C-alpha cells in the first residue's frame, strides 16, 4: 500500500540523451537510431529570438555548425531537416541503446514522466500531466530544453513531449516529437499567456479511488448523484466535465472498491462544497488531479516494465 | 522554474535489479559485482514468518535452493551468507552493468529515490524521506521487497535502503544495504508500531526557500525570531527541533534569497499558528517536509549526473 507520485523508470530514456550545441546555444537532444531530435530554437541567437524565421535561419546552417555530444563522444552530423518546431539531425552513428519507441501525441489530462536534463545529462525524473490548458507544471531551468516526456508500454517508450519554453506563471510549454506544440504556443520570445486552467475531474475521482484502495475513506458518503447534477457542480468549481467514457474508464476502479462512479461523484461534490475540514487524503490537503485511472491501477497493481 | 518531487534517474539502478526465488517466495535482489543482495526473509515460508530463526533457516539451505534470474538469464549461486537482515548471494557472474556504488546509512530527514520493482523488473521511481520515526512513506505491494533506495552523486550510486516490510498504518520499514534496519523494527510477522512521527523542520524551511526562489512569497513577513523562541513553537506543533547546524545548512538558500534563516522561521511560525488561509505553497496546501536543503539547491540549480 501507499500512494506516491511515481514516474516511469528512466533508464531507456537516459541512454538516448545527447547534448546539441549550435553557436552560442546548448540544449538536449534525443538520439534514436541515427537521428537526433531537438528543439529548433537551438539555431537561434539571443537577438533572433523576438520574432525568428527558422526557415531562413536553418538554410543558413551547415552540418558542421551542430555539435552533438553523446557524453564524451562527438557524433558527426551528416544531414539535417526541420519538422515543425523540432530539428532532426541525421548523424553517422545509430544509437546502440535505442529502445523500442514510438512518438505519441497525448491528450490533456494524460500524464507522463519527464527526464529533466542539462548538457545531455539527466538531472532527475518526475511525473507530469498535460493540463487542460496544454501547459505542464514542470521543473525546468535554462538548459533543460530538449528534455522529453514519455510513458512506457511493457518494453516500448512512447515519447509524448519535448520541452521548449517557460511561460510567466512559471508553467511550461512544449511539443510532441513531431514538433507540434501542445496548445496555441509558438517558439518565439513574444508575450504569450497560458489561459485559464481547469481541474481534471476524471483524475480526481481516480485519485479518490486510490485513496479508498489504500484505506483512506473519511470522505465517502451515503449519497449518489447523476452525471448531469454532478457536472453542474463541476461547472461552479472550474472542474472539467465528466463524460460517460470517463465513467466507463473508471469502471475497473469502481469494481475493485465496490463504490459506484456516481457515488464517488457525490463524495467529490461534498468535498468541493465544504472542503476537507482540515483533513488530508493520501497525504494532500488538496484534491489531486495528475493521476489518471491507469496511473492508479498501475501503481496499486504493481505493473512492471521490460 | 517550478518545483517537483524529483527522483534521481534510475538507469544505473535498473541494471542491477534481479529476481531471487527461494521455495515459494519471490522478491527482488540487487546485483553488484558478483554478489546479489536481498532480504533474508526470502528463505521464509508462510509458517516461518511468525517468529523465525533465520540462522537455522539458512543453514538448511543449499546454493541450488536460490533461483536468481537476471531477466531471461539465470545466475548460478556459488555461495551465500547472511549479514544482519540481508542475504548476500555469491554468483559466478559479475554484473557488467555495475556502477560505481557505495553503501550509505542515511539519517532521518534525508531523502532518496526508490525504484519499486516486482520480479526483478522496475515498476516506477519516486522520492522518499527517512521519517524521524525511521519509517518511509513508500508505495509498495507484495513482491516489492528487495527494491532499493538510493541517491546519486556525480557518477556514484549511494544505496541507502532496501525494502522489507509494511507496518499497519500503511508505512514501510527496511534496512540499509548492510542489513541493519532503520528504527527498532525486525523482519518478523509480529505486532509492531511505527511510533509518533514528527515534521522535519529544516526540510520545511528549505522548501519555503524553494517557494521564494520560484516566486511564491505570500507567506513571508516583517518579523524575525530567535532559535529558542522558534523551537518553543516547533514543540507545540510536533516539529523537530531546529539546530544551529540546520541553520548553517540553510545558509546558501538564505544567501540566495536574502531571507535570514530566523526570518523564515518567523514565517514558518506564523503559518503554524494560523494555517494557510486557503492558499497554497508550490502547489501544496500542506507544509512539505521531504525536500532537503540539498534537494532544493539541486533542483533549483540544475545539478546533473554522469
Ligand atoms: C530552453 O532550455 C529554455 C527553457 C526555459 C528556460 C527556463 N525554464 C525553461 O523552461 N527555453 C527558452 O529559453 C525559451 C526559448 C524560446 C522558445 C524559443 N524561452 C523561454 O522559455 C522564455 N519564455 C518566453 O519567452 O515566453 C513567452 C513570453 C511571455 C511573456 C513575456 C515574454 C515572453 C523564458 C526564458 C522566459
Ligand atoms: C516483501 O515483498 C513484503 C513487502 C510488503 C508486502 C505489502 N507491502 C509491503 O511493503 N514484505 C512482507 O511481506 C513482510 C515479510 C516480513 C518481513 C518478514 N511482512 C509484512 O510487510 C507484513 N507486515 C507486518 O507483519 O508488520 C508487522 C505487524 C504489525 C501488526 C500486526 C501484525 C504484524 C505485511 C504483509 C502486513
Amino acid at each position: 500500500s501507499g500512494f506516491r507520485k511515481m514516474a516511469f523508470p528512466s533508464g531507456k530514456v537516459e541512454g538516448c540523451m545527447v547534448q546539441v550545441t549550435c553557436g552560442t546555444t546548448t540544449l538536449n537532444g534525443l538520439w534514436l537510431d541515427d537521428v537526433v531530435y531537438c528543439p529548433r530554437h537551438v539555431i537561434c541567437t539571443s537577438e533572433d529570438m523576438l520574432n525568428p524565421n527558422y526557415e531562413d535561419l536553418l538554410i543558413r546552417k551547415s552540418n558542421h555548425n551542430f555539435l552533438v555530444q553523446a557524453g564524451n563522444v562527438q557524433l558527426r552530423v551528416i544531414g539535417h531537416s526541420m519538422q515543425n518546431c523540432v530539428l532532426k539531425l541525421k548523424v553517422d552513428t545509430a544509437n546502440p541503446k535505442t529502445p523500442k519507441y514510438k512518438f505519441v501525441r497525448i491528450q490533456p489530462g494524460q500524464t507522463f514522466s519527464v527526464l529533466a536534463c542539462y548538457n545531455g545529462s539527466p538531472s532527475g525524473v518526475y511525473q507530469c500531466a498535460m493540463r487542460p490548458n496544454f501547459t505542464i507544471k514542470g521543473s525546468f531551468l535554462n538548459g533543460s530544453c530538449g528534455s522529453v516526456g514519455f510513458n512506457i508500454d511493457y518494453d516500448c517508450v512512447s515519447f509524448c513531449y519535448m520541452h521548449h519554453m517557460e511561460l510567466p506563471t512559471g508553467v511550461h510549454a512544449g511539443t510532441d516529437l513531431a514538433g507540434n506544440f501542445y496548445g496555441p504556443f509558438v517558439d518565439r520570445q513574444t508575450a504569450q499567456a497560458a489561459g485559464t486552467d481547469t481541474t481534471i475531474t476524471v483524475n480526481v475521482l481516480a485519485w479518490l479511488y486510490a485513496a479508498v484502495i489504500n484505506g483512506d475513506r473519511w470522505f465517502l458518503n451515503r449519497f449518489t448523484t447523476t452525471l448531469n447534477d454532478f457536472n453542474l457542480v463541476a461547472m461552479k468549481y472550474n472542474y472539467e466535465p465528466l463524460t460517460q467514457d470517463h465513467v466507463d474508464i473508471l469502471g475497473p476502479l469502481s469494481a475493485q472498491t465496490g463504490i459506484a462512479v456516481l457515488d464517488m461523484c457525490a463524495s467529490l461534490k461534498e468535498l468541493l462544497q465544504n472542503g476537507m475540514n482540515g483533513r488530508t487524503i493520501l497525504g494532500s490537503a488538496l484534491l489531486e488531479d495528475e493521476f489518471t485511472p491507469f496511473d492508479v491501477v498501475r501503481q496499486c497493481s504493481g505493473v512492471t516494465f521490460q
